[PDB]
Protein backbone atom coordinates (compact mmCIF):
# COMPACT_ATOMS: atom_id res chain seq x y z
CA UNK A 1 0.00 0.00 0.00
CA UNK A 2 0.53 3.86 -0.32
CA UNK A 3 2.82 5.41 1.89
CA UNK A 4 1.10 8.88 3.57
CA UNK A 5 2.72 11.92 2.21
CA UNK A 6 1.44 9.55 -1.80
CA UNK A 7 -2.00 9.92 -0.19
CA UNK A 8 -2.58 13.77 0.77
CA UNK A 9 -1.71 14.73 -3.35
CA UNK A 10 -5.47 13.04 -3.82
CA UNK A 11 -7.91 13.48 -5.43
CA UNK A 12 -6.53 14.43 -8.66
CA UNK A 13 -8.87 16.64 -10.24
CA UNK A 14 -6.53 18.60 -12.88
CA UNK A 15 -3.67 18.25 -15.29
CA UNK A 16 -1.54 20.39 -13.13
CA UNK A 17 -2.72 17.67 -9.29
CA UNK A 18 -1.16 15.18 -11.85
CA UNK A 19 2.00 17.31 -12.39
CA UNK A 20 2.18 17.94 -9.05
CA UNK A 21 2.34 14.33 -7.79
CA UNK A 22 5.04 13.56 -10.49
CA UNK A 23 7.20 16.50 -8.86
CA UNK A 24 6.78 15.20 -5.31
CA UNK A 25 7.57 11.60 -6.55
CA UNK A 26 10.52 12.83 -8.57
CA UNK A 27 11.77 14.58 -5.31
CA UNK A 28 12.11 11.23 -4.16
CA UNK A 29 15.28 9.06 -4.90
CA UNK A 30 12.97 6.24 -5.93
CA UNK A 31 9.79 7.39 -7.65
CA UNK A 32 6.78 5.23 -7.43
CA UNK A 33 6.69 3.90 -10.77
CA UNK A 34 3.45 1.65 -10.16
CA UNK A 35 1.68 4.44 -8.93
CA UNK A 36 2.65 7.45 -11.51
CA UNK A 37 2.10 4.75 -14.60
CA UNK A 38 -1.56 3.85 -13.20
CA UNK A 39 -2.42 7.33 -12.69
CA UNK A 40 -1.41 8.32 -16.20
CA UNK A 41 -3.39 5.24 -17.70
CA UNK A 42 -6.09 5.90 -15.73
CA UNK A 43 -6.32 9.58 -17.11
CA UNK A 44 -5.42 8.42 -20.73
CA UNK A 45 -8.46 5.76 -20.20
CA UNK A 46 -11.07 8.01 -19.74
CA UNK A 47 -9.77 10.80 -21.91
CA UNK A 48 -8.55 8.94 -25.10
CA UNK A 49 -12.43 8.48 -26.00
CA UNK A 50 -14.71 10.31 -28.53
CA UNK A 51 -17.29 11.54 -26.76
CA UNK A 52 -28.67 33.63 -28.77
CA UNK A 53 -25.79 31.21 -27.17
CA UNK A 54 -24.84 28.08 -29.54
CA UNK A 55 -26.74 25.06 -28.32
CA UNK A 56 -23.78 23.35 -27.89
CA UNK A 57 -20.53 24.82 -26.42
CA UNK A 58 -19.37 26.44 -29.35
CA UNK A 59 -15.33 25.64 -29.34
CA UNK A 60 -16.34 22.63 -27.37
CA UNK A 61 -15.42 21.28 -23.78
CA UNK A 62 -12.20 19.77 -22.04
CA UNK A 63 -12.73 16.91 -19.32
CA UNK A 64 -10.84 15.63 -16.78
CA UNK A 65 -11.12 12.52 -15.11
CA UNK A 66 -11.34 12.95 -10.85
CA UNK A 67 -8.89 10.60 -9.85
CA UNK A 68 -9.56 9.54 -6.40
CA UNK A 69 -7.73 7.87 -3.89
CA UNK A 70 -9.90 4.63 -2.85
CA UNK A 71 -9.57 3.83 -6.71
CA UNK A 72 -5.79 4.26 -7.62
CA UNK A 73 -4.96 2.31 -4.09
CA UNK A 74 -7.09 -0.43 -5.00
CA UNK A 75 -5.27 -0.93 -8.79
CA UNK A 76 -1.96 -0.46 -7.19
CA UNK A 77 -2.63 -2.73 -4.53
CA UNK A 78 -3.78 -5.20 -7.03
CA UNK A 79 -0.14 -5.12 -9.05
CA UNK A 80 1.70 -5.48 -5.43
CA UNK A 81 -0.12 -8.09 -4.53
CA UNK A 82 -0.03 -9.66 -7.43
CA UNK A 83 3.78 -9.65 -7.80
CA UNK A 84 4.87 -10.06 -4.08
CA UNK A 85 2.80 -13.58 -4.01
CA UNK A 86 4.15 -14.88 -7.46
CA UNK A 87 7.95 -14.51 -6.52
CA UNK A 88 9.27 -15.61 -3.26
CA UNK A 89 12.58 -13.20 -2.60
CA UNK A 90 13.72 -16.06 -0.40
CA UNK A 91 14.32 -19.20 -2.83
CA UNK A 92 16.46 -15.77 -5.14
CA UNK A 93 19.54 -15.34 -2.86
CA UNK A 94 21.04 -12.17 -3.20
CA UNK A 95 24.13 -10.56 -2.17
CA UNK A 96 25.08 -6.81 -2.64
CA UNK A 97 21.71 -5.67 -4.51
CA UNK A 98 22.27 -7.29 -7.15
CA UNK A 99 19.66 -9.57 -8.97
CA UNK A 100 20.45 -13.27 -10.71
CA UNK A 101 19.07 -13.78 -14.28
CA UNK A 102 16.66 -15.88 -12.48
CA UNK A 103 15.04 -14.06 -10.33
CA UNK A 104 14.75 -11.32 -13.38
CA UNK A 105 13.46 -14.27 -15.55
CA UNK A 106 10.80 -15.17 -12.77
CA UNK A 107 9.53 -11.27 -12.75
CA UNK A 108 9.58 -11.39 -16.34
CA UNK A 109 7.76 -14.62 -16.80
CA UNK A 110 5.05 -13.61 -13.74
CA UNK A 111 4.08 -10.72 -16.11
CA UNK A 112 4.40 -12.60 -19.42
CA UNK A 113 1.81 -15.04 -18.31
CA UNK A 114 -0.19 -12.51 -16.88
CA UNK A 115 -1.15 -11.37 -20.49
CA UNK A 116 -4.06 -12.19 -22.75
CA UNK A 117 -3.31 -14.65 -25.34
CA UNK A 118 -4.84 -12.64 -28.09
CA UNK A 119 -4.45 -8.75 -29.46
CA UNK A 120 -3.39 -6.38 -31.39
CA UNK A 121 0.08 -5.99 -30.84
CA UNK A 122 -0.40 -2.03 -32.67
CA UNK A 123 -3.57 -1.27 -29.78
CA UNK A 124 -3.73 2.13 -28.70
CA UNK A 125 -3.15 2.74 -25.13
CA UNK A 126 -2.09 -0.77 -23.64
CA UNK A 127 1.06 1.24 -22.30
CA UNK A 128 1.24 1.39 -18.86
CA UNK A 129 0.47 -0.46 -15.83
CA UNK A 130 -3.40 0.21 -15.89
CA UNK A 131 -3.86 -1.35 -18.73
CA UNK A 132 -2.04 -4.41 -17.16
CA UNK A 133 -3.94 -4.12 -14.44
CA UNK A 134 -7.72 -3.76 -15.51
CA UNK A 135 -7.12 -5.44 -19.36
CA UNK A 136 -4.47 -7.74 -18.80
CA UNK A 137 -2.87 -6.27 -22.28
CA UNK A 138 0.75 -4.81 -22.75
CA UNK A 139 2.09 -3.27 -25.59
CA UNK A 140 6.13 -4.23 -26.51
CA UNK A 141 7.52 -2.02 -24.79
CA UNK A 142 4.89 -1.88 -22.04
CA UNK A 143 6.01 -5.39 -20.64
CA UNK A 144 9.63 -4.45 -20.44
CA UNK A 145 8.16 -1.16 -18.79
CA UNK A 146 5.93 -3.51 -16.12
CA UNK A 147 8.89 -5.87 -15.55
CA UNK A 148 10.79 -2.99 -14.19
CA UNK A 149 8.03 -1.87 -12.09
CA UNK A 150 7.20 -5.13 -10.77
CA UNK A 151 11.57 -5.22 -10.21
CA UNK A 152 10.65 -1.81 -7.75
CA UNK A 153 8.11 -3.55 -6.54
CA UNK A 154 10.08 -6.27 -4.91
CA UNK A 155 12.28 -3.90 -4.28
CA UNK A 156 15.36 -4.97 -7.17
CA UNK A 157 16.61 -1.31 -7.26
CA UNK A 158 19.46 -2.88 -9.78
CA UNK A 159 17.28 -3.95 -12.32
CA UNK A 160 16.51 -1.07 -15.23
CA UNK A 161 14.97 -0.26 -18.46
CA UNK A 162 17.06 -0.39 -21.36
CA UNK A 163 15.86 1.42 -24.98
CA UNK A 164 16.91 1.77 -27.71
CA UNK A 165 15.26 3.50 -31.08
CA UNK A 166 12.99 0.66 -31.46
CA UNK A 167 13.29 -1.50 -28.72
CA UNK A 168 12.86 -2.13 -25.04
CA UNK A 169 15.05 -4.52 -22.96
CA UNK A 170 15.96 -5.24 -18.95
CA UNK A 171 19.74 -4.03 -17.79
CA UNK A 172 20.85 -5.78 -14.53
CA UNK A 173 23.87 -6.81 -11.97
CA UNK A 174 26.45 -5.23 -10.61
CA UNK A 175 26.96 -2.27 -13.54
CA UNK A 176 24.01 -2.40 -15.47
CA UNK A 177 26.21 -4.95 -17.06
CA UNK A 178 23.24 -8.09 -17.77
CA UNK A 179 21.15 -7.56 -20.24
CA UNK A 180 17.52 -9.74 -21.24
CA UNK A 181 14.86 -9.82 -23.58
CA UNK A 182 11.28 -9.56 -22.00
CA UNK A 183 9.58 -8.76 -24.93
CA UNK A 184 8.40 -9.47 -28.36
CA UNK A 185 9.34 -7.27 -31.09
CA UNK A 186 8.39 -6.28 -34.65
CA UNK A 187 5.43 -8.84 -36.02
CA UNK A 188 6.13 -12.28 -36.86
CA UNK A 189 10.00 -12.81 -35.66
CA UNK A 190 11.04 -15.56 -33.52
CA UNK A 191 11.23 -14.27 -29.62
CA UNK A 192 14.66 -14.15 -28.03
CA UNK A 193 13.15 -13.81 -24.49
CA UNK A 194 16.18 -14.65 -21.53
CA UNK A 195 18.42 -14.11 -23.85
CA UNK A 196 21.08 -11.27 -23.97
CA UNK A 197 21.46 -8.61 -26.31
CA UNK A 198 25.36 -9.62 -27.33
CA UNK A 199 24.20 -10.96 -30.89
CA UNK A 200 22.16 -8.13 -31.75
CA UNK A 201 25.05 -5.61 -30.40
CA UNK A 202 27.36 -7.38 -32.48
CA UNK A 203 25.62 -8.02 -35.86
CA UNK A 204 25.68 -3.36 -36.01
CA UNK A 205 22.02 -3.39 -36.19
CA UNK A 206 20.37 -0.19 -35.61
CA UNK A 207 17.80 -2.14 -33.48
CA UNK A 208 20.84 -2.53 -30.84
CA UNK A 209 22.90 0.77 -31.62
CA UNK A 210 25.86 -0.91 -31.64
CA UNK A 211 26.06 -0.89 -27.74
CA UNK A 212 24.97 3.06 -27.10
CA UNK A 213 21.44 2.22 -26.23
CA UNK A 214 19.99 4.09 -23.23
CA UNK A 215 20.54 2.39 -19.89
CA UNK A 216 17.59 4.08 -17.61
CA UNK A 217 17.86 5.42 -13.59
CA UNK A 218 14.43 5.46 -12.20
CA UNK A 219 13.87 9.33 -13.26
CA UNK A 220 14.50 8.29 -17.12
CA UNK A 221 12.38 5.37 -16.31
CA UNK A 222 9.35 8.50 -15.65
CA UNK A 223 10.70 10.30 -19.03
CA UNK A 224 9.32 6.98 -20.41
CA UNK A 225 6.29 6.95 -19.30
CA UNK A 226 5.52 10.29 -19.95
CA UNK A 227 7.02 9.62 -23.90
CA UNK A 228 4.72 7.15 -23.74
CA UNK A 229 1.43 9.14 -23.29
CA UNK A 230 -0.65 8.01 -26.20
CA UNK A 231 -2.96 11.07 -26.44
CA UNK A 232 -4.38 9.73 -30.14
CA UNK A 233 -8.31 9.50 -29.51
CA UNK A 234 -8.28 8.38 -33.41
CA UNK A 235 -6.01 8.34 -36.53
CA UNK A 236 -7.34 12.02 -37.24
CA UNK A 237 -8.28 12.92 -34.22
CA UNK A 238 -5.86 14.14 -30.50
CA UNK A 239 -6.87 14.89 -26.62
CA UNK A 240 -5.89 18.12 -25.96
CA UNK A 241 -5.28 17.54 -22.61
CA UNK A 242 -3.08 14.72 -22.80
CA UNK A 243 -1.06 16.54 -25.27
CA UNK A 244 -0.54 19.74 -22.67
CA UNK A 245 -0.46 16.45 -19.57
CA UNK A 246 2.60 15.45 -21.76
CA UNK A 247 4.06 19.03 -22.31
CA UNK A 248 3.70 19.52 -18.76
CA UNK A 249 5.39 16.65 -17.60
CA UNK A 250 8.32 17.07 -20.33
CA UNK A 251 8.86 20.60 -19.04
CA UNK A 252 9.01 19.64 -15.39
CA UNK A 253 11.56 16.80 -16.40
CA UNK A 254 13.82 18.95 -18.53
CA UNK A 255 14.19 21.46 -15.40
CA UNK A 256 15.11 18.62 -13.14
CA UNK A 257 17.97 17.79 -15.25
CA UNK A 258 15.95 14.13 -16.32
CA UNK A 259 16.03 14.73 -20.26
CA UNK A 260 19.97 15.05 -20.04
CA UNK A 261 20.33 11.57 -21.22
CA UNK A 262 16.92 11.31 -23.46
CA UNK A 263 17.15 12.42 -26.90
CA UNK A 264 14.15 11.74 -28.12
CA UNK A 265 12.19 13.14 -25.61
CA UNK A 266 13.53 16.73 -25.96
CA UNK A 267 12.51 15.97 -29.51
CA UNK A 268 9.18 14.79 -28.49
CA UNK A 269 9.21 18.13 -26.22
CA UNK A 270 10.33 19.72 -28.91
CA UNK A 271 7.28 19.19 -31.59
CA UNK A 272 4.76 19.89 -28.87
CA UNK A 273 6.12 23.50 -28.19
CA UNK A 274 6.19 23.93 -32.13
CA UNK A 275 2.31 23.01 -31.68
CA UNK A 276 1.68 25.04 -28.77
CA UNK A 277 4.47 26.97 -27.78
CA UNK A 278 5.00 27.54 -23.93
CA UNK A 279 5.74 31.21 -22.95
CA UNK A 280 9.46 32.31 -21.54
CA UNK A 281 10.53 28.32 -22.80
CA UNK A 282 13.35 27.57 -25.44
CA UNK A 283 11.90 27.66 -28.58
CA UNK A 284 11.76 24.22 -30.78
CA UNK A 285 15.27 24.55 -32.51
CA UNK A 286 16.89 24.98 -29.14
CA UNK A 287 15.45 21.58 -27.87
CA UNK A 288 16.50 19.98 -31.06
CA UNK A 289 19.94 20.68 -30.87
CA UNK A 290 19.88 19.87 -27.11
CA UNK A 291 18.72 16.82 -28.75
CA UNK A 292 21.55 16.25 -30.77
CA UNK A 293 24.03 17.36 -27.89
CA UNK A 294 22.96 14.78 -26.10
CA UNK A 295 23.18 12.25 -28.87
CA UNK A 296 26.64 13.33 -29.39
CA UNK A 297 27.42 13.26 -25.70
CA UNK A 298 26.36 10.46 -23.92
CA UNK A 299 25.32 8.11 -26.99
CA UNK A 300 28.08 8.10 -29.37
CA UNK A 301 26.23 10.16 -32.36
CA UNK A 302 24.89 6.77 -32.88
CA UNK A 303 21.02 7.79 -32.87
CA UNK A 304 19.45 8.55 -36.00
CA UNK A 305 16.06 10.51 -34.51
CA UNK A 306 18.13 13.25 -33.26
CA UNK A 307 18.95 14.17 -36.81
CA UNK A 308 15.72 12.65 -38.29
CA UNK A 309 13.59 15.17 -35.93
CA UNK A 310 15.57 18.56 -36.88
CA UNK A 311 14.91 17.50 -40.38
CA UNK A 312 11.13 17.16 -39.84
CA UNK A 313 10.92 20.27 -38.04
CA UNK A 314 12.59 22.10 -40.97
CA UNK A 315 10.69 20.37 -43.45
CA UNK A 316 7.23 21.56 -42.04
CA UNK A 317 8.90 24.68 -42.11
CA UNK A 318 9.86 25.13 -45.51
CA UNK A 319 13.38 25.25 -44.90
CA UNK A 320 14.78 23.55 -47.54
CA UNK A 321 18.65 23.69 -46.84
CA UNK A 322 18.48 22.78 -43.20
CA UNK A 323 16.10 19.76 -43.96
CA UNK A 324 18.51 18.48 -46.33
CA UNK A 325 21.20 19.00 -44.19
CA UNK A 326 19.88 17.24 -41.36
CA UNK A 327 18.84 14.56 -43.86
CA UNK A 328 22.47 14.20 -44.46
CA UNK A 329 23.46 13.94 -41.06
CA UNK A 330 20.83 11.19 -40.45
CA UNK A 331 22.42 8.98 -43.36
CA UNK A 332 25.91 10.15 -42.16
CA UNK A 333 24.78 7.94 -38.42
CA UNK A 334 23.26 5.45 -40.11
CA UNK A 335 26.47 4.70 -42.77
CA UNK A 336 28.11 2.96 -39.82
CA UNK A 337 25.33 0.66 -39.23
CA UNK A 338 24.37 -2.87 -41.40
CA UNK A 339 20.98 -2.82 -42.32
CA UNK A 340 19.55 -6.28 -40.22
CA UNK A 341 16.35 -7.97 -41.10
CA UNK A 342 14.43 -6.34 -37.87
CA UNK A 343 15.40 -2.83 -38.93
CA UNK A 344 12.74 -2.11 -40.69
CA UNK A 345 11.29 1.30 -39.33
CA UNK A 346 14.01 3.07 -39.83
CA UNK A 347 14.20 1.76 -43.75
CA UNK A 348 10.72 2.93 -43.26
CA UNK A 349 11.79 6.44 -42.03
CA UNK A 350 14.43 6.63 -44.71
CA UNK A 351 12.62 4.94 -47.81
CA UNK A 352 9.81 7.58 -47.00
CA UNK A 353 12.33 10.40 -46.82
CA UNK A 354 13.96 9.28 -49.84
CA UNK A 355 10.67 8.63 -51.89
CA UNK A 356 8.44 11.16 -50.66
CA UNK A 357 9.39 13.75 -48.27
CA UNK A 358 12.60 15.27 -50.39
CA UNK A 359 10.71 14.55 -54.06
CA UNK A 360 7.67 16.83 -52.37
CA UNK A 361 9.70 19.83 -50.74
CA UNK A 362 11.98 19.79 -53.96
CA UNK A 363 8.73 19.97 -56.21
CA UNK A 364 7.31 22.90 -53.86
CA UNK A 365 10.70 24.63 -54.44
CA UNK A 366 10.68 24.18 -57.97
CA UNK A 367 6.85 25.79 -57.90
CA UNK A 368 8.85 28.87 -55.90
CA UNK A 369 11.66 29.26 -58.55
CA UNK A 370 9.40 28.76 -61.31
CA UNK A 371 6.98 31.66 -60.25
CA UNK A 372 10.06 33.83 -59.00
CA UNK A 373 10.91 33.66 -63.22
CA UNK A 374 18.19 32.70 -54.08
CA UNK A 375 16.54 28.95 -54.31
CA UNK A 376 17.46 26.04 -52.49
CA UNK A 377 18.01 24.35 -56.31
CA UNK A 378 20.10 26.81 -57.36
CA UNK A 379 22.65 26.00 -54.25
CA UNK A 380 25.51 23.81 -55.08
CA UNK A 381 25.28 22.76 -50.87
CA UNK A 382 22.01 21.56 -51.37
CA UNK A 383 22.52 19.43 -53.62
CA UNK A 384 25.77 18.04 -51.95
CA UNK A 385 23.58 16.90 -48.91
CA UNK A 386 21.23 15.57 -51.10
CA UNK A 387 24.03 13.65 -52.65
CA UNK A 388 25.60 12.61 -48.97
CA UNK A 389 22.46 11.17 -47.98
CA UNK A 390 22.28 8.61 -50.89
CA UNK A 391 26.03 7.92 -50.37
CA UNK A 392 25.13 6.92 -46.48
CA UNK A 393 22.74 4.65 -47.79
CA UNK A 394 24.71 3.02 -50.04
CA UNK A 395 27.53 3.07 -47.37
CA UNK A 396 25.08 1.58 -44.92
CA UNK A 397 24.06 -1.01 -47.35
CA UNK A 398 27.35 -2.37 -48.06
CA UNK A 399 28.43 -5.55 -46.21
CA UNK A 400 24.45 -5.72 -44.93
CA UNK A 401 23.41 -9.09 -44.64
CA UNK A 402 19.62 -7.94 -46.66
CA UNK A 403 20.07 -5.23 -49.29
CA UNK A 404 18.11 -1.90 -48.97
CA UNK A 405 18.64 -0.04 -52.63
CA UNK A 406 16.22 -1.66 -55.24
CA UNK A 407 14.71 -0.72 -58.57
CA UNK A 408 11.71 1.25 -56.98
CA UNK A 409 14.74 4.21 -55.41
CA UNK A 410 15.87 4.79 -58.76
CA UNK A 411 13.28 7.00 -60.49
CA UNK A 412 12.82 9.20 -57.54
CA UNK A 413 16.83 10.06 -57.52
CA UNK A 414 16.70 10.61 -60.95
CA UNK A 415 14.06 13.16 -60.64
CA UNK A 416 15.74 14.47 -57.25
CA UNK A 417 19.12 14.83 -59.43
CA UNK A 418 17.54 16.68 -62.19
CA UNK A 419 16.09 19.47 -60.14
CA UNK A 420 19.45 21.04 -60.19
CA UNK A 421 20.78 22.82 -62.78
CA UNK A 422 23.93 21.09 -64.18
CA UNK A 423 25.79 24.54 -63.81
CA UNK A 424 24.91 23.73 -60.11
CA UNK A 425 25.54 20.42 -59.86
CA UNK A 426 29.24 20.96 -61.93
CA UNK A 427 30.24 23.53 -59.06
CA UNK A 428 30.78 20.57 -56.15
CA UNK A 429 34.18 19.08 -55.49
CA UNK A 430 33.23 15.25 -53.27
CA UNK A 431 35.21 12.23 -52.83
CA UNK A 432 32.20 9.70 -51.71
CA UNK A 433 32.33 7.53 -49.54
CA UNK A 434 30.73 4.61 -50.68
CA UNK A 435 31.61 1.94 -54.28
CA UNK A 436 28.04 2.65 -55.02
CA UNK A 437 28.14 6.75 -55.94
CA UNK A 438 32.26 6.64 -56.45
CA UNK A 439 31.02 4.58 -59.68
CA UNK A 440 28.76 6.97 -60.90
CA UNK A 441 30.32 10.31 -59.96
CA UNK A 442 30.86 11.66 -63.43
CA UNK A 443 27.38 10.63 -63.76
CA UNK A 444 25.86 12.37 -60.71
CA UNK A 445 27.48 15.79 -61.78
CA UNK A 446 26.94 15.48 -65.82
CA UNK A 447 25.04 18.20 -67.76
CA UNK A 448 22.73 15.45 -69.00
CA UNK A 449 21.30 13.13 -66.26
CA UNK A 450 21.75 9.63 -67.37
CA UNK A 451 18.55 7.50 -66.01
CA UNK A 452 19.41 4.06 -67.17
CA UNK A 453 22.47 4.26 -66.43
CA UNK A 454 22.38 5.70 -63.05
CA UNK A 455 19.24 3.19 -62.16
CA UNK A 456 22.10 0.26 -62.97
CA UNK A 457 24.74 1.73 -60.86
CA UNK A 458 21.92 2.51 -57.87
CA UNK A 459 20.80 -1.38 -58.56
CA UNK A 460 24.21 -2.98 -58.41
CA UNK A 461 24.63 -5.72 -56.36
CA UNK A 462 26.94 -4.20 -53.50
C1 LIG B 1 7.87 6.04 -25.87
C2 LIG B 1 7.74 4.62 -26.39
C3 LIG B 1 6.66 3.74 -25.67
N1 LIG B 1 7.56 4.67 -27.84
C4 LIG B 1 8.34 4.04 -28.66
O1 LIG B 1 8.10 3.94 -29.89
C5 LIG B 1 9.55 3.28 -28.20
C6 LIG B 1 9.52 1.97 -27.74
C7 LIG B 1 10.78 1.37 -27.45
F1 LIG B 1 10.79 0.13 -26.99
C8 LIG B 1 12.02 2.06 -27.56
C9 LIG B 1 12.02 3.33 -28.11
C10 LIG B 1 10.85 3.96 -28.39
O2 LIG B 1 10.84 5.20 -28.90
C11 LIG B 1 10.77 6.32 -28.09
C12 LIG B 1 11.20 6.29 -26.78
N2 LIG B 1 11.13 7.44 -26.03
C13 LIG B 1 10.67 8.52 -26.54
N3 LIG B 1 10.25 8.61 -27.77
C14 LIG B 1 10.30 7.55 -28.61
N4 LIG B 1 9.91 7.72 -29.92
C15 LIG B 1 9.59 8.94 -30.61
C16 LIG B 1 9.64 8.10 -31.91
C17 LIG B 1 8.29 8.04 -32.62
C18 LIG B 1 7.91 9.36 -33.30
N5 LIG B 1 9.01 9.85 -34.25
C19 LIG B 1 8.51 11.16 -34.75
C20 LIG B 1 9.52 11.71 -35.83
C21 LIG B 1 9.04 13.01 -36.38
C22 LIG B 1 9.87 13.61 -37.53
C23 LIG B 1 10.25 12.60 -38.63
N6 LIG B 1 11.23 13.31 -39.47
S1 LIG B 1 11.09 13.03 -41.04
C24 LIG B 1 10.98 11.44 -41.41
O3 LIG B 1 9.86 13.66 -41.46
O4 LIG B 1 12.13 13.75 -41.73
C25 LIG B 1 10.85 11.34 -37.95
C26 LIG B 1 9.85 10.72 -36.94
C27 LIG B 1 10.32 9.94 -33.56
C28 LIG B 1 10.72 8.61 -32.90
C29 LIG B 1 9.93 6.83 -31.12
C30 LIG B 1 6.33 5.33 -28.34
C31 LIG B 1 6.66 6.60 -29.19
C32 LIG B 1 5.45 4.36 -29.07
Amino acid sequence: GLKTAQKTLFPLRSIDDVVRLFAAELGREEPDLVLLSLVLGFVEHFLAVNRSPAPDPPGGLTYFPVADLSIIAALYARFTAQIRGAVDLSLYPREGGVSSRELVKKVSDVIWNSLSRSYFKDRAHIQSLFSFITGTKLDSSGVAFAVVGACQALGLRDVHLALSEDHAWVVFGPNGEQTAEVTWHGKGNEDRRGQTVNAGVAERSWLYLKGSYMRCDRKMEVAFMVCAINPSIDLHTDSLELLQLQQKLLWLLYDLGHLERYPMALGNLADLEELEPTPGRPDPLTLYHKGIASAKTYYRDEHIYPYMYLAGYHCRNRNVREALQAWADTATVIQDYNYCREDEEIYKEFFEVANDVIPNLLKEAASLLEAGEGSALQDPECFAHLLRFYDGICKWEEGSPTPVLHVGWATFLVQSLGRFEGQVRQKVRITFQSEKMKGMKELLVATKINSSAIKLQLTAQS
